[PDB]
């Protein structure tokens, strides 16, 4: 599953429940074509990879979280572990997403 | 001064108000750092140039307009003249912007 982050403290709650697991966060908008195209692939990946936590942040609903992470393109995938940033990817390139999750998991 | 488009009808009103002038529309968000960096440069070009009209669209306030224009990064600049799309530029590349303004005005 891909869990939808509700607000700043909810994002922190999720980053903790992840324990030591890689967390992949998709920053998206509902008006954005490339975001809608890749969303189902992220959902398929999340059902299989139970040792990675997948989250999503709607930038219109969570403008403060978007500003905290310096988002400018969408989708942007942020890679985190233990509350700390590992890597980011801008755009819907599913092979680069898979490479980054392989690298970081 | 850069005018903020309020809604789809207002976009048509301003396209009509521009007459035969090139129109540059900055699709931006208030949480987006590169947009904030370039906004004062746009205000300076808007006060400087009398043969170009500068508009802005807040993607979180006009999500419909952003969808219809296939926005995915920000800022994105659309270049229009007599209702026609001439060019677009993704990102806060001020030199490219000025080059597309000089080419199309």
């Amino acid at each position: 599953m891909v869990y939808q982050v509700k607000d700043q403290e909810d994002f922190t709650k999720q980053l903790n429940e992840a324990g030591n697991k890689l967390v992949v966060i998709d920053f998206y908008a509902t008006w954005c074509g490339p975001c809608k195209m890749i969303a189902p692939k992220l959902e398929e990946l999340s059902q299989s990879m139970s040792d990675v936590v997948f989250l999503k942040v709607d930038v219109d609903e969570c403008e403060d979280i978007a500003q905290d992470n310096q988002i400018a393109c969408m989708p942007t995938f942020l890679f985190m572990k233990n509350g700390q940033k590992l890597d980011s990817l801008s755009g819907a390139n599913y092979d680069k997403l898979l490479e980054l999750v392989e690298k970081n998991k």
